[PDB]
Formats: C-alpha cells, structure tokens, sequence
C-alpha cells in the first residue's frame, strides 16, 4: 500500500533518499537493515541517484533539479561528485577491508580532496544553497557527506561555503526528520 | 564553434561521453590530457583536473552522468532514456551501479582488489539483466546503461576477468561493440592512444 525504504541509520546514501522523500511530502515505511532500496509504484529501485531522479520525475515539486538544462548539469555535477567521487572511496566495504585506524587516514584524504574541489566549485555556483537560492539534489547529497566528515573528524574550517550551506540546510525540517539520529534503527545512546 | 571534450584514452568515463556524443551525432574536438591557456579552461569548474570535461553551449560540465543527462535533454534522439519513468529508473539504476558502484572502487594485488570489485558488481548486474535485457541492457533499444556497460566490460578484460559467468553481459557487450557509435569512440582509435595499443 505505501512505499518501503530499506535503510541503514549510518548510510549516507540512505539519508539522501530520506531527505528526498520528506521533501516531496511522500509518506513511507522504514524497514531497517544494498541500501538504499525503495519499493514504490510496484517496482524496486536501488541507487540513490536513480531513486531521486525517479522521485523528481513522478513528484515534480519541490524541484530537486531546476528547469534550465545548464543549471541542471551543475546540480548533477556536484551531486555525482559526491555520490560517485567522494562517498564510494569511503564505503564500508573499503574501510573495514584496510585496518581499523588506516580507515580514518584514507577517509580523511578522500574527503579533504573532494571538499577542496567542491568548495572551489561552490565559490561560483552557490547562493544560499549549492546552486543559487533554491534547494537542489546537490544539497541532498552534501549534508550526508558533511556528516561523514564530522564523523571522521575532518575540520570544516577550510570549507566555509560548504559549512554555511550545510547549516542552512540542517535548519530545514526535511533535513531533521530524516536525520540518522532520529531513525528506528538509531542506537539509543546516539540521540 | 564545436563542443570541446577533454579526454583520456584509457578513462572509461571519457569513453562513455564519446559514445553518447557520437550517438547523438554531435561533432566535437578532442583535447587529450595527462601552458596556462589550456590549463585555466580545463580547470574552470574542475579544480580536480578531472576527465571527462565537456565544453558545450558556453558552459563546462564534468561528471559523465551529468554530461549524458545534459546531452539527453538538449539532443533528445537517439534516446539514452526511454519515456516510461519506471523504465528510466531501471536504466539509471544499472548506469549508476556501474558509474557509482563498480568504477570508482578501482581508479601486486591491486589486481586481487580490482577483480573482487568487478566480479561483485557483475554478479549483481548479470542478475538484474536476466529481468531487464532484451537485445540490450533494458529491452531492444540502446540506452545509458549500454553506454556505461561497454567501457566497464573493457576494464574487466583488462584486469583479466573471465566473462564466462556473465553470458548476458557478454552478449549485450558484443551487440554494442558491433555498432559504429561504440567503434569510432573506442580507446584504441583516439588521438592520445599510444601506438603500442593497436
């Protein structure tokens, strides 16, 4: 009857989809545990980018992607930079399969390298959010990545644009109700 | 003036964009990659010295997925994405599985790692294609999934991955490699291919 997100409280990819579901006003059921997976309109969709593009097309407002194709490409660039460039190079597969202390070093080089790139891009693109003054898919991707950075003790002081946009976004209900610390599978001593 | 693609002959990401450019009949100029005129342009909206990068319609787009969506929208035919939203999700799933899942995890026994990554993904992707594939990844029309599949399958052969356990991937792969748009864009037919790959 109602959509099902297979989710994990610590998965940045799952949070993206929870922000996008909340943003589109879609009520869903959470089954905690490949995640995210989303059962919707009688089909199953893996991969948060794919999920979010489906949501954008079937539930247009609010827009994750602006109307001007050129603007859409910048929002997609940033999003994919996060989802294809930073995040996979610090997936749980990679981390536990290379020590329990090296995992943090490698994670920090990856996140800093991407944030060095992304912060420079945002000097051109950002208004109040990643691309101009309207929330986009880029913002949905950013916040969960910035939360990873905090988790691996990345200092955000060299990334003042990323940090400002991040705090603008975390002030919105759709980024709070979907928070890793407000989930069914959230450990009681992390709230 | 024509679009400019900054490319690398071995980058599977660059190949994706060459396939899509060729598919949509778009003529472009290739600037292959490792003065400050060319370095400034390369690195505008690309502080990471990344390929592919595409200069088109007066702007710069990095990230192959972003570039192909832009192409899809501005030059609709031939379709990289079908019209049915649910079919578009399946095409995007496969593409993203490759572009976000398999490929990023592999830019001594770095061979043991490449192979584990590629096999694990193809285990997943072969199973999905049992449901979706006709003559191509999703039904009988070439799509974004196919554009992503060929350059990943070429990586798999480079890292000596045996394709015997993946007959659907291997069939679709050879269907695609028979098409002009995947041949003219091939890593071996590029300006920066070193002659020792020919």
């Amino acid at each position: 009857g109602k959509p099902i997100l297979y989710s994990y409280f610590r998965s940045s990819c799952s949070w993206r989809v929870r922000i996008a579901l909340a943003l589109k006003g879609i009520d869903y059921e959470i089954v905690p545990i490949q995640v995210p997976a989303l059962k919707i309109d009688g089909i199953t969709i893996v991969q948060s980018l794919a999920i979010m593009e489906y949501l954008e097309e079937t539930r247009p407002i609010p827009r994750l992607l602006p109307q001007d194709p050129q603007k859409r490409a910048i929002v997609r660039m940033i999003s994919d930079l996060i989802a294809s460039g930073i995040q996979p190079l610090q997936n749980l597969s990679v981390l536990k399969q290379v020590g329990q202390e090296n995992q943090m070093q490698w994670a920090q080089k990856v996140i800093t390298s991407g944030f060095n790139a992304l912060e420079k891009i945002l000097q051109s693109t950002a208004g109040k959010y990643c691309v101009g003054d309207e929330v986009s898919m880029a913002d949905v991707c950013l916040v969960p990545q910035v939360a990873n950075a905090e988790r691996f003790k990345v200092d955000l002081s060299p990334y003042p644009t990323i940090s400002h946009i991040n705090k603008e976004l975390l002030a919105l209900e759709v980024f709070q109700v979907s928070h890793p610390r407000r989930q069914p599978d959230t450990p009681a001593e992390l709230r």
